């Protein structure tokens, strides 16, 4: 297969939580293995934005997740805010891609400065020092100068910042096209296939 | 009123076309005056991904945006790439609101180094020695450490870098919904009136 | 009033006393209260530039600015070098715009560095840590990089720095004219209304 | 095979040329697919340094370099340099590697900077954000101050700079064993099988 | 003679054409050879602020500019802004000063980044690369951050950084005196002799 | 196979002698072709902290370590410290990754300045221009700013700063425990299987 | 005595307990007064490296680690992660030295960064702020760009980085060697006598 | 004459001997004194790249240089690699202009840092504390962020980076004419006569 076999995918409490519910299913039906974490307040933000029904703890939320997605046993694994014990707390884990989608801003500070008070930020801190692929998706507006330095020395040192921001250039018919146009661009960023966002030109010759 | 009685409204050639033109409807029927700047790249994108079709000229394109607008006459002014006559290429000019929206990394990275090579980059330049305010709407995904870099040098001079991303946590149920909570986000920052995007908590006196 | 209602106008040793004078002159016309500092090299500048015969000791000087300028009583206060009794060198006076014109670049020099060493030096100190209006009109030339550091350093802390460079696009015709150009960027500068520089532009509706 | 199936080659306005063309030539020969771009002024260096008829327009350029190089039909693609439709403008088109060869220093500015100007500067403005290969071969001397710190801006963000400095450790013995020293070190980096440059000691297993 | 044989003058589209002519005219009135580059703004400007009838083309420009300067036959070449094969395109030129008189903010901008889009912006990265002299007299209020930033980095490699800001220490009687003064600044800086401004304090011995 | 055909392996004179021959000793098992380069310091720290009695000179060394290890014929290819005939000493060699293991703190500046002294550090410096893998396992404490500084130059430019430090978590009951931990971390970072470290958590499914 | 009288020793959650309790050991031998502090990382690190029962709750700890080490009734103080009542938290308390043994990546960052969102951030806050001795062992490996800029902050600031990197250059028979080895280092670097790692050279007394 | 009386011309251990050579035998043939300086390196790329058999100690060196570039006796003048007697090793010596051709990656890097670890390093270090010329010629491809600094550091010095890069603008037919162009270009640089290379334009009156 092209891309990587397991992906930690963590959902921090930025507005966008279709996002990382649209990226989960794609990576389930590539037949990927998740480790999904998923912060406190991204669990309030999925409950204010969407219909969906998470369970608060972590053997609940696997089974709930993996029949919302109809994964194989074992595909999504869930790991709990302090579970040092789960793969992506260590670098002499099996690498893994990670991504962050939504990153809140919160969240961008504590990668970029190393901070290490949840599995997510320390499965961040992993990845860098391993020079795993680390893709950070953040939704904020303004982006503050505090926001934007925090993103620039994550982008200097190889993380990917790869902001909620659609592109209109199919010209996108719902929310959901909008949403599928971002998850395109992770799952490019991350070499998996995928076949929402056709390949920009490559029919084109030449020029007119 | 409240906030500025004229805004220079530039859209460039970012993804996005709809921003641009829903913000500019909102400042026409909060009756601003709006100095309209478009590049020639932007021309492109709005014929790509949308069914406005633009005249090319000044002239055309004036009456074109005000019967499309409903705007008063000479409410709406359109101003060459290269009309060094018009008021935002002067700081003695009567002061403007400027916003480039959408944003292009080619007009922010302009805009960072001080390149004056159109009317768009002039403004801009003039906006920043005159302290007035300067909004850059950026679409473009991922950010690059050079996008960042150039984000940042202007976010740390008071120009407000507002990206492109839209928050969900409205339930937005179209494109439309999405345009408008960015749209309003830019409202916000200039200070002017707008109806789409309600105040968050202003109902909550205590916590539950 | 537009702008501020008192302005606190210093006066240092670099060639262009014309410059403050004139700005003087235009500021007593609009009804400000002026808090008016002159240093000692400032007024060697004006004895050897002008035909103005500024008497040296401040009562002396507030009588005679107060008949050159046709004032009201107590519209131009005048205050010492190191009279730390005066509103200037406190941020618990009443807030006051701050102008420098011309600004030497030693006075440039100690404001960039926070040096006290005076009371102009001091009003600058208190004006950028209030966050109070501060505009330089530096004079020189060539300006060598440890000038434009200087510069540099206010300008991103907030301060306006306004060289005395006119322009010449409405055909000066005599040396008051290109003086009453920059004397009119700095009342622009402040909020204070003018009617030496016409707003660039403003009859112009759309390009040729 | 080993390497990128497709690479877009941007020719600009430095001397040499021939070190593009002779890129060209291996590529083809690679069996690999180019996106070709050119600027206006490196047509005007191919015409003062070489004996290449280079037609101006994309579809006569296009025609020309196929039967010049012997390529396959649709093997190499010309874009003009607005030409936004073509694959290098966008992150969502299908990956290539990128060589600007020879890279003006003009063009070395606008890629450190961000500016996207036209075509070229798109494309590397998009292999940098995509984290994509970026080749540089820069052809200038003396190298200025400006000119080396945005070649190292770029390669502290994992651009390659390799100048046009060919090595004479193989006892060259014409103009093409010194053009084909330079090709052979960005084929090398590029990972795209040569034969023109021995792998240096590669027989060597123990010192003298 | 004292300073150079040859010098580069351009004028881009800053206010302040009459310092460009008046350096014109002493340069030639010193016999120095002079390539004449202007830029297209600057044309727009030279029509606005003066009365001089400029010819659109190189060589109507340069016997227009011949005639009225007094030159001798090629005293005064003019180049047009993609003419490569012109000297200051080339480091391998015979060495000439260059003068950038004035300067607009957009020039700058390219000279500090390394733009090289015309050829003022060319010969002014030949000049920096080469050690040749430079000197750029920007005319612009204020000066934000991002002119300052620009103007301390070429300052900082050596070239002079000379604002249209003239001095007032000679009591001028005319916008002439004041458009002299600052031409005798360049002069000076060149090392061309020069008599409109005195040297200072050349006849005081002792202080008083 | 997974990971690179050819490590070069340089030990130099820091403390951890044994951390570098058990490296050696796996990279051989793995099939690996390694070119062994070791200085004068580290030969000396060899003979202080282990019994491996290693013969001078290059030829007898390689035929030492080709017995020490089992290694085949070829396998360890030897090189002396100014041998510039040796793959190493060029980018036109074959690819190679690189470990300098341990790694002194001379040998950590001479790579972070650029110093080409001996082979080991013209072997640095062409991994890091060639963007090959290079891993630096500097053994010292404590670590000065001066240390830190070169390690954080060096891991910006993306080689890996992998310290000899030991992890217990997994109840270490020799030293030879904790010197297989270090070389598993840098077998994993090349790329290279490796039996003594598992993989944290790969058995853990969900927290409990 | 040698050395100060009262030490803060925390433990964090780095991998390395072992060095934290042989420390802990040898301040008591020395008749220390220790003011000891633990994460709740590090409990689950010292539950799983080794077979110390450590209590929960602080007084129960604090008993325990009396009995463990043979201290005197008094000589071990602990505090919980939120007792800002205890020493440690004021610069007004009486001096102690401090160190974080081992220090985790999260704690290396708190510390730089100044978070002090528990009893030993704030403690190491105030050390820094007092100019009091404040030791960091961090166990990590590979260190990270964000490790490495952590670390050099707070050595210029003047805090020691002591690595856990053993040294081996005394033949170590054991893993106790290399604790102790480290142990000895933190002692010799706060002026506590330690006899487990002799002064190198000592007895040399001129070169061979 | 033009251009310096004394050259120190140091050739180190980069590919391009050719260019020292040339360099050389110009240098005497416009009757300049050559101190000639040369690493043990450089000679193993002499013995390499060219069929020049250089006599190894310095006496015989320059009995052999003499007699290869028609020189007169004493004209060149040889100096070994620790000769502190030599002129370059003192600021009191008479004043020489310096070139480093070729210069190795590790000579820059001393250059750059300050090393002094032989002549050649010393020599660079009394150039820049003299401010007397002293000119780089790298050969080096890719270059690394470590070179790219190290230039960068000495051309903000004032020193001359002056890459191994040719220019094919005059439709060289050699590797001899290659050779000269780099040649010529030193010798434009230090002032020194040289009729390899035209003056670009310098016929050129104005544009077609
Ligand atoms: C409905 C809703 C929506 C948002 C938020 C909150 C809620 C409840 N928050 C704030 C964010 O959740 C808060 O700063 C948390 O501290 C983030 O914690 P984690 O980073 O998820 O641990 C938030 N934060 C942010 O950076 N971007 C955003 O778009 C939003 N939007
Ligand atoms: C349909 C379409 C869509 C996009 C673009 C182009 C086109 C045709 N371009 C590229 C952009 O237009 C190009 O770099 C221009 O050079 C921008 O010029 P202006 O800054 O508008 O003068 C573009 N650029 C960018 O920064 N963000 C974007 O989202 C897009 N999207
Ligand atoms: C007639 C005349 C003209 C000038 C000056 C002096 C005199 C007497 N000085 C020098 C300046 O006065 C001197 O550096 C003082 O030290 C400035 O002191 P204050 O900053 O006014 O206290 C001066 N300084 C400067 O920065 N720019 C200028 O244009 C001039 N011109
Ligand atoms: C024959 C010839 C030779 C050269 C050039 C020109 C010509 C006509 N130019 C100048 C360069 O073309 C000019 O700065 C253009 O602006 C570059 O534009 P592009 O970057 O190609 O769009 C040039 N520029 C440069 O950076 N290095 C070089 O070696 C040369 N050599
Ligand atoms: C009459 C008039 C006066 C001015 C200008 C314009 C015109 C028409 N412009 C704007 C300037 O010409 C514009 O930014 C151009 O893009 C500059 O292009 P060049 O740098 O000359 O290629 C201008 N720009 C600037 O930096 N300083 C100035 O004083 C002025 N004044
Ligand atoms: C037994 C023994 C142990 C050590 C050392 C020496 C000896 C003899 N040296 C010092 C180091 O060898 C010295 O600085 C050399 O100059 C390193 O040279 P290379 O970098 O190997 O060429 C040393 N240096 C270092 O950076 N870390 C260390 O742990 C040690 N330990
Ligand atoms: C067994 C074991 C081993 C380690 C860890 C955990 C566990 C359970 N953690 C992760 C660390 O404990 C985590 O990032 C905590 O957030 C650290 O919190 P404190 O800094 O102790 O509050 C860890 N962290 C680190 O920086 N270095 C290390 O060597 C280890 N090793
Ligand atoms: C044939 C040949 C060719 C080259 C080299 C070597 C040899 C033998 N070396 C390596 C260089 O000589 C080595 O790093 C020396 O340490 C340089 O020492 P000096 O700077 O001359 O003292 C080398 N180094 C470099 O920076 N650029 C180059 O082009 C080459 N080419
Ligand atoms: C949870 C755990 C074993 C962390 C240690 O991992 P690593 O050695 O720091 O990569
Ligand atoms: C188009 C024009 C008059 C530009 C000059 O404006 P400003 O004085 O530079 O603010
Ligand atoms: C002259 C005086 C009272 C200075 C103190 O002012 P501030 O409190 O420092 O703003
Ligand atoms: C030409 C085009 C569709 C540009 C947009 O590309 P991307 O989403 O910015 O990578
Ligand atoms: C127009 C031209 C020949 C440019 C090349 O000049 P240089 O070698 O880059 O100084
Ligand atoms: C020993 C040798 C041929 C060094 C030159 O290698 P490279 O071209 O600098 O990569
Ligand atoms: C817990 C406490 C009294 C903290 C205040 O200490 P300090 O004055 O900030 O050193
Ligand atoms: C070899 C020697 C006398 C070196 C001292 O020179 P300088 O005074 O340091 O310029
Ligand atoms: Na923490
Ligand atoms: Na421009
Ligand atoms: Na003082
Ligand atoms: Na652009
Ligand atoms: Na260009
Ligand atoms: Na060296
Ligand atoms: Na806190
Ligand atoms: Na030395």
């Amino acid at each position: 297969m092209s891309g990587p076999e397991r992906i930690t995918l963590a959902m921090t409490g930025a507005s966008g939580a279709q996002y990382g519910l649209r990226l989960l299913d794609c990576l389930v039906q590539e037949e990927r293995e998740v480790h999904f974490l998923i912060s406190k307040a991204a669990q309030l933000v999925m409950a204010t934005e969407t219909d969906v029904a998470l369970p608060a703890k972590p053997q609940a939320m696997q089974a709930f997740l993996t029949e919302y997605c109809g994964a194989a046993a074992g595909q999504i694994r869930v790991f709990g805010q302090n579970d040092w014990m789960a793969p992506p707390a260590s670098g002499s884990s099996a690498p893994n891609a990670m991504v962050i989608c939504p990153c809140s801003t919160g969240t961008l500070s504590a990668v970029a400065t190393g901070a290490c008070n949840n599995l997510i930020e320390r499965a961040a801190d992993v990845a860098l020092k391993e020079r795993r692929p680390l893709v950070l998706v953040p939704r904020e507006a303004p982006f503050s100068s505090i926001h934007l330095e925090n993103m620039l020395k994550l982008s200097n040192l190889g993380a990917v910042i790869l902001p909620a921001a659609p592109g209109f250039y199919h010209q996108p018919q719902s929310v959901e096209d909008l949403v599928d146009h971002v998850v395109a661009r992770i799952l490019n960023t991350l070499g998996i296939p995928q076949d929402m966002l056709p390949r920009w030109g490559e029919q084109h010759l030449v020029s007119d």
